[PDB]
């Protein structure tokens, strides 16, 4: 993706964008107890703790894009995933509004917690002044929707979340660019039943783990993923996708049953216009991270990007051995002989895509089940009960995330999803977690779950 145009809302009509500037993190009750390394995001050119310019650093994921034409191999690419896809029976029909906004199955309700986005956020507008759960009232909705239209500027925040020491200094903030209400509506009724069918089905036919419950999902990876592992690390996925992997994800929805009509909305994500505080610009490729689809979608082009790479490096591949599964652009991957995964990388760059085999910089030069992360965890076979994997996320996670806190009075439920996460890692690692959590007075106020109940509790939900 690349900035193509930027100027001063004010020329364009646009108000000025009041985004929060300071913090909602501070360190919790637990900050002193646990070790930990990482802080608040940056999220305004003045933070003391910058070593880079700011503004810069937050746009300079866009590092650009390859002009290409969809190439024998993409096409390739698409085909071979479009084939799998048809396995599912997908639905192009429209999701009717009601199920698209207040919940249906495979679709969660919309957040009423999120941005409404422009106009609503210049106007003191929320979600909630227009919808209603209570209600499923839709009067309101129809009407902003028609009063508006579709294919609203995008707002850009600056997410507020923990990061490393180096991403502080640099200032490599992750930005949310928030889709208005009105088109995050009309891409749900869409693609809703594209949704609905990718989360009900993670796996490796949607090639896709969006939605997934890794307590039980980590069981069924290994099972899925025959032979080899591969396993890519990309350097600022989203932002590096240029035009012709949406072009690319446009016939693969064509594949599906989508009119040219109805794939008009990708060119939305890909050629997509945004307001940032007091500016306004206009961007050519990448992936809007914030707008409604942006998880599945990247998936999706992740599943076309793999292939591509190894139709063109290894012309003597067999996609059908193939398996892949694609958290946007994180990937679990195996084919049942070695691949060279530098090699895919290169090639990679060649189509503007920063990748890095995961062994690269790291002690070990094979990636095994052993030493494999996705979604951030780990994989350790249970000892008693060989075929069930536990998701393992580092103590060294959990123990950033105990730290801080956006808001004491969820830290019940902030420290039991810690503690739903810590199990995994032993019984001693988690008797010594919550020591130290009962170490403070709060932590004697809280309801813990003991080790044998969460144990008992996995074991029984297969
Ligand atoms: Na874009
Ligand atoms: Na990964
Ligand atoms: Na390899
Ligand atoms: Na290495």
């Amino acid at each position: 993706g690349e900035i193509e145009f930027i100027e001063s809302s004010k020329d364009a009509g646009f108000p000025v964008i009041n985004t929060p500037s300071k913090t909602k993190l501070e360190p919790s009750v637990f900050h002193q107890v646990f070790e930990g390394n990482k802080e608040p995001a940056v999220l305004r050119s003045g933070d003391p703790r910058l070593k880079a310019n700011f503004e810069e650093a937050i746009f300079s994921k866009y590092i650009g894009n390859v002009n290409t034409h969809v190439d024998e191999y993409m096409l390739e690419a698409v085909d071979h995933y479009a084939g799998q896809l048809a396995t599912l029976d997908i639905s192009t029909e429209p999701m009717k509004l009601e199920d698209a906004v207040y919940g249906t199955e495979g679709l969660e309700a919309l957040d009423l917690t999120t941005s409404a986005g422009y106009p609503y956020v210049a106007l003191g507008i929320k979600k909630r002044d227009i919808l209603s759960k209570k209600t499923k009232d839709l009067t309101k909705l129809k009407e902003c929707m028609d009063k508006y239209g579709l294919n609203l500027p995008m707002v850009t925040y600056v997410k507020d979340e923990l990061r490393s020491i180096e991403k502080v200094a640099k200032g490599k903030s992750r930005l949310i660019e928030a889709s208005s209400l009105n088109d995050s509506v009309a891409m749900r009724q869409t693609f809703g039943n594209l949704y609905k069918t990718f989360h009900l089905n993670p796996g490796v036919v949607t090639g896709s783990a969006v939605g997934c419950d890794p307590d039980l999902f980590w069981s069924k990876i290994p099972v899925m993923l025959d032979g080899h592992l591969i396993a890519l690390d990309y350097s600022g996925y989203d932002a590096s996708l240029s035009p012709v992997w949406f072009a690319c994800l446009k016939m693969i929805l064509e594949k599906l049953g989508y009119t040219h009509k109805e794939t008009n909305y990708i060119d939305y994500l890909c050629n997509s216009h945004h307001l940032y505080r007091d500016k306004h610009y206009f961007v050519r490729g990448g992936m809007p991270s914030g707008c409604s689809g942006t998880s599945i979608f990247n998936s999706m082009i992740n599943n076309i990007i793999i292939r591509t790479l190894m139709l063109k490096v290894y012309k003597g591949i067999d996609l059908d051995q193939f398996r892949m599964i694609a958290y946007g652009d994180d990937v679990i991957a195996s084919y049942p002989w070695p691949i060279d995964a530098s090699l895919l990388a290169e090639a990679g760059k060649g189509y503007g895509l920063i990748m890095t085999p995961a062994d690269k910089g790291e002690c070990f030069n094979e990636v095994t089940w052993t030493n494999v992360t996705f979604l951030k965890r780990y994989f350790r076979a249970d000892e008693q009960y060989p075929f069930l994997v536990h998701p393992v996320m580092p103590m060294k996670d959990i123990h950033e995330s105990i730290r801080w806190t956006k808001d004491p009075k969820n830290t019940q439920d902030h420290v039991r999803s810690l503690c739903l996460l810590a199990w995994h890692n032993g019984e001693h690692e988690y008797e010594e977690f919550i020591r130290k959590i009962r170490s403070v007075p709060v932590g004697r106020c809280l309801t813990l779950p003991a080790f044998s109940t969460l144990r008992r509790k996995w074991l029984d939900s297969f």
